[PDB]
């Protein structure tokens, strides 16, 4: 009715709330059948987990993204959601693509195991009245509010009368033009064309495009009606027809009004934002829906406002087109009948009308060749992979497809490889153990996270209230950490840093003999890094420490000590870990060149060149040639069999360097000496970096068999999982747990 | 005896650890006499205050140095200390310079009020025995200890006995040879010329070099004898003969061994350090002493290990030379006994062997040449100051100058200019509060401080374990801290910063009707900062954009409200003042030219040129010049009466802006808004930042009358304290007295 399309572009349409929903059935791949299986015991409790649980038997599985500021920042909650569950399921069972089901068994088909009593009566109760094979069908839905700000600005040109019943009038408009134009939207994204067994009779019938939105599926209760003309008479005529209710959950329409506990019991306070059902899992995405299928949707939402007779009698006309189109044949053209120029005009007109994006243009355009050819459509593609009229074989294909890319880059997580690896690690974790969470920056890698009233703010990983005050005010210092530790009577070393050469002579006054080490503070791979075993010459001296200027801006002074370096990871008061890690380097094959004992090496899925990985790629680089040519080979020379060529002077993961798990043969004198060092800053996740000579032979004071040469507050996490040689431990889920004693 | 001189170079003769303990007589200058006032209720308590003290009257006033790795440290710390002093004293006292007193008064002496009884009774046994006059002289005591790791190289060379017994036969060596050639210390610096009355005859025999060191000036127990042959010998003769005693502690020696409680006590756990007590306060250094003094006296006492017959007679002989020096005419020259040319080569000699800096080479060279004219030892300058036999007017003259000098740069602590003024501040709160402290590592304004048992770190002035742990974690941030403000229902601007300019314009789709402002991370004065009250046109806005990334990597970009903005500091729970800050700017006078008005404003104390203050002066920049032109006017032009003419576009303080405190103008409102605010962040000590249109009215969430720009968890606490304009209040103390209730 209202045309608040009149309205200035400066207003943001494409302002709104967006959530989603995801149902799939779990199959398990070697009996080619539903799980029938428990739902797994590394998710989170049903009980509290939000984005993870079943919809209606135990195998469905139902994925719930956290509520999203644009279409693109649900889809990745999405991503990142279906990723958890990926590798959270059992490895032999997999994820149901389609909607259809793979095949049906009302014995399969087990109501699942929810401990409130309350629940179980209802979930039977809709058992004994649609029976268990319905509610085994699978799809996705869409949730969507409009901003407030929107909302705000088309409520004052239009009336002042109240928030509620505006935005009431507004939702109600919405939901009936869904109803009327909705099958558009299952035209372009049918995904539902026969079922193996569902389907009593209709194999003669032939393949339809859309099942599930077709009126033989899941339309039960053809005697309930809801007048949609008003939100009293949807409220009145809902309350009122309770026979289908038996409160008003069991009414199953296209579009639900939500964010209502009853319906009118918000009439009073609003409708909260409408949810969308018409959507049917769709095959070619991993999560089951596309940005383009979820921003188009988004504009076709939009077209309805802007294209604002009688709402019982078009509401009801529309569902013989819908059927109809529903029912259609994949390949088969949209009637005559159906208003096409209407909605295409529509969205045309909102993009033309508020200056929006050209990819909004483009999602448009695509539509359009949808309708020219009909193979474009989710059905065409689909059709040439029915075979018998089964896709039984393809959904097996599909799920196992879309199984192994779960499992692809077990260390990243899918919706987030942007962020840095320990984080991500982290926020899986928090995903499948059912942990609420924002991330507050993403860039500063910084996440709120809470279960219940009890809320946890941590960065960068292992950033958290657990660590003593004085951690997060000496993380960047070094040389602090030094004087309590040296204060506490433990190993150290003997450097102190000079600034702008300010009487550096008069320091190495203070130290000549002793071995020495000089190095900027930035400490790169060591690209100025000056290391002198020998007591430097005064000579010398004074040109390691100017390169270390020329490198950076403070130049570092330390004392030299013999040894191997080791990181330990302290959590709470125990060392859980142990890494070494060793220069970039490739072992002699008679066989091979070095150019290709690295590419081979570098072969490794843990070495990531397009994305950042747990280990990085070995490049043949200026550096490295050097040192080939230094230890006499070359990249194209032969090594000798079992002959170690070292690629980088200095040993890191980023210049392609190797981590190695350590933790079961380290010698435990060391390990509980780590712990007690970071007792002693109060430091709850420290990681603990010791030099040691012989981590075989006990640690004695009397010895100074070790000395602690740095002591990180952020330690990196993901090192000590993924190593290229070693078995590693689990320490991200371990933080989150101590975090969350009782989640 | 031992020549460990012959050992190799690379050996750290230098290393030591030095202490410096002052006493000077608090005098009261219109009375031209001792106080005969009570300790200052400023200071800490004379029961636990480590650096600052009463040695024997109430009005002798000593300060303690903590212990200091150089010379330089410790100079630096006696600084520092005697600064404190200065501006806690009465406004009325001040410090004198000299070592003999001003006047004589035996009623003036009173015991210094001690709450310990025994105290009293030891300082009423002292003055019986000597009288209470003699007490009043005053000077400067010398304690060095020497470097573990250079005792322990020397140690092995020579014998593998003892660390203990080592370092006794080494301690002995130095006393003895101290007790040889003091006599040449206190040539150099005599600074006891005459007394006014406590010399009761010598008049007529008229000025002496140096009466403290003379025999006649506390020199009792002539009876009493310590032989110094061997520890043993001091030690057994020192118990014995008690009759001085009345423990050991009334002993009165040149060099008094110490870190044992009782002579012998610590036999078995060896000499911890010597201290010297030749050295006469000296009136020519604001502190008594100068590092030139102290690095001498530091070879001087290092040549005597080089320069290594029976302790007894020597000794004993050397007093009648010491006297005879310290009785000696200050113009007259050395006696041709004087082993003068021993002592010299012998430094000469430490130098060369050691490769010692020229600096040490200029400090002998100076000595030599006071050897050839006298007039430059310490002595010779004194006497032209010396007037009838009296320094008081002299004395008089010099503390009155220094007491002028302590009062110089109010803000700043005079060992510790270098530091960020807030750290300053806090510090001097520490040092007269008597709080224990380490400035852990300076650069980074990183302290430790502790009283007794209780210990707290802090950084840049107020990063404290009061604070949240989340506000460390949250500092850098400001993004982050707007959400939990955000999520607390707090008032808001509606800023999103963007980087690497990616798809900054959706975001400028995001807001384009509403005032805009567009400014880089960094936001600097504003020489890239981007302001449109005015809605920004989208190429308006690329504009702005892209100035922003061309002053730094991060472009922010905010709504934009108008009003003037405001410094809250909210201490606690309670916002402890506010504080305007206006742009650059003078007012016009007839008479002068802009530059004029510049030079006269600038004359102001808290504008600081040469070093850095709560004000910074203002330079007729190229900035300035243009914001001139612009208001028509030229830096030659002159202005009207009460004309404003602004020299910067932008306020701060570092462009030589305003500070004005408006604490007590401010509307109660926000203050109590400003620390709610504080509170939600659990930020003890955070420092708020309104917007306030309306600052007189009323603050009512109703009418969105205040919104929070800026939230700063290190807020920078002078500028509150020291203003151009307005009374200010005083932050630091109440910060530290809240750290430490007790103290």
């Amino acid at each position: 009715d209202r045309l608040l399309q009149r309205s200035h572009s400066h207003l943001p349409i494409l302002q709104a709330t967006f959530g989603l929903e995801r149902e799939s059935l779990r199959i398990h791949q070697p009996t080619q059948r539903v799980a029938q299986t428990p739902h797994p015991k590394t998710l989170g409790s049903r009980n509290y987990h939000p984005y993870i649980q079943t919809d209606y038997s135990e195998p469905q599985l139902e994925l719930i993204t956290p509520i999203a500021k644009d279409s693109q920042e649900a889809i990745r909650f999405l991503k990142a959601i279906s990723d958890v569950a990926g590798r959270s399921i059992n490895h032999d069972e997999y994820l149901w693509p389609l909607s259809m089901p793979p095949k049906v068994r009302e014995e399969d088909i087990q109501i699942a195991q929810l401990e409130d009593a309350f629940e179980y009566d209802y979930r039977k109760y809709l058992e004994k009245t649609y029976g268990k094979l319905i509610q085994s069908i699978s799809g996705i839905h869409y949730n969507l509010g409009l901003g407030q700000e929107l909302l705000t600005s088309l409520f004052e040109l239009s009336q002042a009368d109240n928030a509620i019943d505006f935005q009431n009038q507004l939702y109600m408009k919405l939901s009936q033009n869904f109803l009327r134009y909705r099958w558009l939207l299952t035209y372009l994204y049918g995904a539902s064309p026969v079922a193996e067994e569902d389907f009593l009779d209709q194999k003669l019938n032939n393949p339809v495009r859309s099942l599930r939105n077709s009126h033989l599926g899941y339309v039960n209760h053809k005697d309930i009606r809801i007048s949609y003309t008003s939100l009293k008479d949807y409220v009145n005529d809902l309350e009122n027809a309770v026979k289908s209710g038996q409160a008003e959950k069991e009414f199953y329409s296209p579009v639900r009004l939500r964010g209502s506990k009853a319906c009118r019991n918000y009439l009073e306070k609003g409708i909260t934002y409408l949810e969308f059902r018409t959507f049917d899992l769709n095959p070619f995405s991993p999560i089951g829906i596309t940005q383009e299928t979820v921003d188009t949707v988004h504009l076709f939402l939009l077209a309805l406002l802007w294209i604002d007779s009688h709402i019982d009698q078009d509401i009801k006309e529309a569902n013989r087109l819908n059927d109809l189109i529903a029912l259609s044949h994949p390949l088969e053209k949209l009637p005559n009948q159906a208003p096409v120029s209407d909605l295409v005009d529509a969205m045309q007109s909102v993009i033309q009308h508020f200056n929006l994006s050209p990819y909004y243009q483009d999602l448009l355009e695509s539509v359009k060749r949808q309708i020219q050819s009909p193979e474009l459509t989710v059905a065409g593609q689909l059709l040439e992979m029915i075979e018998g009229l089964s896709l039984e074989t393809f959904g097996q294909r599909q799920g196992q497809i879309y199984h192994d890319y779960a499992w692809e880059a077990p260390y990243a997580l899918k919706g987030y490889e942007t962020m840095e690896l320990s984080t991500q690690l982290l926020l899986f974790d928090v995903i499948q153990k059912g942990v609420n969470f924002e991330v507050l920056d993403e860039q500063d890698q910084f996440l709120k996270l809470w279960h219940n009233s009890h809320i946890e703010y941590v960065k960068n990983g292992n950033m958290t209230s657990k660590d003593n005050y004085i951690v997060p005010l000496a993380m960047a210092n070094k040389v602090v950490t030094k004087k309590i530790l040296d204060e506490k009577h433990f190993p150290t070393p003997f450097g102190d840093e000079f600034t702008d050469r300010k009487e550096a002579l008069n320091y190495f006054s203070q130290i000549q003999d002793k071995p020495i080490v000089v190095k900027p503070k930035s400490t790169n791979f060591g690209l100025g890094i000056s290391i002198f075993k020998t007591s430097a010459n005064l000579a010398s001296y004074e040109k390691a420490i100017d390169i270390a200027f020329t490198e950076d801006s403070a130049i570092l002074v330390e004392e030299y000590i013999e040894g191997t370096e080791y990181r330990f990871f302290v959590l709470e008061g125990d060392c859980i870990a142990v890494l070494l890690r060793v220069a970039a380097n490739v072992v002699g094959d008679g066989i091979h060149t070095i150019s290709q004992l690295v590419k081979l090496k570098n072969q490794n899925p843990l070495r990531g060149y397009d994305h950042r990985s747990p280990l990085e790629v070995i490049e043949l680089g200026e550096v490295e040639q050097l040192m080939l040519e230094q230890q006499g080979y070359t990249v194209n020379s032969i090594p000798p069999e079992g002959t170690k060529i070292e690629l980088r002077r200095n040993s890191n993961i980023s210049t392609g360097g190797d981590s190695i798990d350590v933790t079961n043969t380290m010698d435990p004198t060391y390990k509980q000496l780590a712990a007690e060092m970071a007792e002693a800053m109060g430091a709850w996740v420290c990681g603990v970096d010791l030099i040691i000579p012989n981590a075989t032979q006990a640690y004695s004071k009397d010895k100074k068999n070790a000395t602690c040469i740095e002591l990180n507050f952020n330690p990196l996490m993901y090192m000590h999982t993924y190593c290229q040689e070693g078995p590693g431990q689990s320490i991200t889920p371990r933080i989150l747990a101590k975090l969350f004693p009782e989640l």
